């Protein structure tokens, strides 16, 4: 009975094996608009994909994971409310069975079809493992999807699904570039939180871009082809991977941007 996205196991569910489920930084957030603050002090976002070394692409039972090689300071994110360097380990993403929800985040209550993940750990720990278990180690890039014309980036990824359609898969996934995933703007809200799946840690720092991406219906639907379920076993489709916003509690939404 291992945590999951279903009607007995899904995200209503994890506070029993995940106490800081309740915690007082959880993720994601439903980012009301009108009251974030705009910071004048938050730096431009720098972000250094050229050096990019992408590896693998694996199905992992919940999402599909592409990793990057994170043993020298080759995709890295800096500025914006970081203080250091922080290399990129993984991408993935969060979708929805329609394309009215998918999104972890919110914007004043509007969902979208999916939400990406860049996952980036603060060189100061060493190594990701340690990284999770501070209050700064992970810094990562969300970017909405919505469904409109598509995007070139995206396809070497839709089109390598078919080969890691079940859980435990993996797929040699070599040279792709971060940057076509990237919107124009890099204006953005930041707080502080957590993994929006378990182990749940509240080591992020969020930063949620404004401008999202637009991608195809038809690119949209290869995500929901992909399954939940190992191979040999009954078929579940990855669908719905999404948690619902979290209380904000004690804490304040900035903008880098009015
Ligand atoms: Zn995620």
């Amino acid at each position: 009975h291992h945590w999951g996205y279903g009607k007995h196991n899904g995200p209503e569910h994890w506070h029993k094996d995940f106490p800081i489920a309740k915690g007082e930084r959880q993720s994601p957030v439903d980012i009301d608009t009108h009251t974030a603050k705009y910071d004048p002090s938050l730096k431009p976002l720098s972000v250094s994909y050229d050096q990019a070394t992408s590896l693998r692409i694996l199905n992992n039972g919940h999402a599909f994971n592409v990793e990057f090689d994170d043993s020298q300071d080759k995709a890295v994110l800096k500025g914006g409310p970081l203080d250091g360097t922080y290399r990129l380990i993984q991408f993935h993403f969060h979708w929805g069975s329609l394309d009215g929800q998918g999104s972890e985040h919110t914007v004043d209550k509007k969902k979208y079809a999916a939400e990406l993940h860049l996952v980036h750990w603060n060189t100061k720990y060493g190594d990701f493992g340690k990284a999770v278990q501070q209050p700064d180690g992970l810094a990562v890039l969300g970017i909405f999807l919505k469904v409109g014309s598509a995007k070139p980036g995206l396809q070497k990824v839709v089109d390598v699904l078919d080969s890691i359609k079940t859980k435990g898969k993996s797929a040699d996934f070599t040279n792709f570039d971060p940057r076509g995933l990237l919107p124009e703007s890099l204006d953005y809200w930041t707080y502080p939180g957590s993994l929006t799946t378990p182990p749940l840690l509240e080591c992020v720092t969020w930063i949620v871009l404004k401008e999202p991406i637009s991608v195809s219906s038809e690119q949209v639907l290869k995500f929901r082809k992909l399954n939940f379920n190992g191979e040999g076993e009954p078929e579940e489709l990855m669908v719905d991977n999404w948690r619902p916003a979290q209380p904000l509690k004690n804490r304040q939404i900035k903008a880098s941007f009015k």
